[PDB]
């Protein structure tokens, strides 16, 4: 069993996307071939949590782990002392810039999780640089779409090859609500069995796409007059958000940020979720894949996705759509006629909560990062 080294500076118990997705994957693998080398911005708080996991945390002693001789002596050191085979770089730049250190260490093999930010880092020549040596010194190379790859596959280069690794769903958490559940929870909020529900959760910004299901509204209500679209999240466009929904005000309930069980029992309840994500910034602001997709669809609610980035590979033609969020129309249409489809929404639902079984449930997540950590090195 090969030993495993993950060298961060996004770790828990700071909140975050990529702190969120190590600690899901870590806890996936057996705990005592998994060593963890992270920094510390709360000492005391760093502590208490790291008294409560079953693996082992080494606490580097600053508040931000850059790639340094001090910090790359200090991994090399942690390598050898603990015999650790893998050296994992959870997050590829610029800290993966340490995969040379790790090899002379004697690591036999180097892997280095890539996200969103590595699209970005595609763009400048000096930082398209910094992914061309990453990628000579890394053996494997994680990615979380197929859209991400063909974005930066050519700054990496030839030499590492490329696992998809996306962050999976808890199915047991994410679950389909009993009929007893989702009737209360639509009483909660001041509804009942009959009203169509459309939920969107997500930060408030432009390229997720409240806007466009805003605008869509007017034929929506128009068709069913009772219907509801629930706006979940927090976020600095809010206020473009409450302007655009003056005219339908009656019919958008902006719900703010809800707490981490009322928000899973509110989209369990839901009818569709929907968020028609698009590229902005230039090609820039894009979805990389969408994890609210996959909660939606363990829920067992119908999907309505965007064509922004990685956000299609999220669903298939039984489990979602996908629609162009500018094309206003079409996204009115579809939700209508969703909504008036409830048997086409049952097999939607069912279709997606089997579908992330099958293929996006922590469980076969974590056996995909097995297999990365525990074959031998080619
Ligand atoms: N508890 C809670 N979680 C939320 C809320 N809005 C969004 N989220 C979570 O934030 C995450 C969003 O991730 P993702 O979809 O990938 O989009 P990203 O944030 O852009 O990367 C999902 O796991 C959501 O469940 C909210 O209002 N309350």
């Amino acid at each position: 069993s090969r030993k495993t080294l993950v060298v961060t500076n996004d770790f828990p118990p700071r909140i975050g996307g990529i702190q969120s997705y190590l600690r899901d994957f870590i806890a996936t693998q057996d705990p005592e071939s998994i060593v963890v080398f992270a920094s510390t911005q709360n000492a005391e708080e760093a502590h208490a949590y790291d008294k409560t996991l079953d693996y082992e945390v080494i606490r580097w002693p600053r508040s931000v782990m850059l790639p340094t001789p001090t910090t790359a002596h200090a991994m090399a050191e942690i390598i050898r002392e603990r015999e650790i085979d893998n050296v994992w770089f959870g997050a590829a730049a610029p800290l993966a810039l340490m995969a040379g250190t790790a090899k002379q260490a004697g690591a036999s093999k180097v892997i280095a999780s890539t996200h969103g930010h590595e699209v970005g880092w595609s763009m400048l020549p000096g930082s398209r640089q910094s992914l061309r040596k990453i990628g000579t010194e890394v053996d494997v190379l994680t990615y979380i779409s197929q859209y991400t790859l063909r974005r930066f596959k050519s700054a990496f280069g030839s030499h590492p090859t490329f696992e998809h690794l996306p962050s999976g769903v808890d199915v047991k958490r994410f679950t389909p609500a009993t009929p007893e559940d989702k009737s209360a929870t639509r009483k909660k909020l001041g509804f009942t069995d009959t009203t169509p529900v459309i939920a969107c959760n997500s930060r408030l910004v432009p390229r997720k796409g409240q806007d466009s299901l805003i605008k869509a509204m007017p034929q929506v209500i128009a068709a069913r007059p009772d219907a509801q679209l629930l706006i979940v999240g927090s976020g600095r466009y809010e206020s473009t958000l409450r302007r655009l929904a003056t005219d339908v005000s009656q019919n958008v309930k902006f719900l703010g940020r809800l707490e981490y069980q009322d928000m899973i029992n509110t989209l369990a309840a839901a009818d569709i979720f929907a968020m028609p994500a698009r590229t902005r910034g230039g090609g820039l602001d894009v979805e990389g894949l969408g994890i609210v997709y996959l909660e939606a669809q363990a829920c067992g609610v119908p999907v309505i996705a965007g064509t922004s980035g990685g956000a299609p590979e999220t669903v298939t033609p039984a489990t979602g759509l996908v629609v162009e969020g500018s094309d206003v129309d079409k996204l009115s249409e579809l939700l209508i006629e969703l909504l008036d489809d409830p048997i086409r929404r049952a097999a939607m639902g069912a279709a997606g909560r089997a579908h992330v079984e099958a293929e996006w449930s922590w469980e076969i997540m974590g056996e995909r990062l097995t297999n990365i950590l525990q074959s031998e090195p080619r």
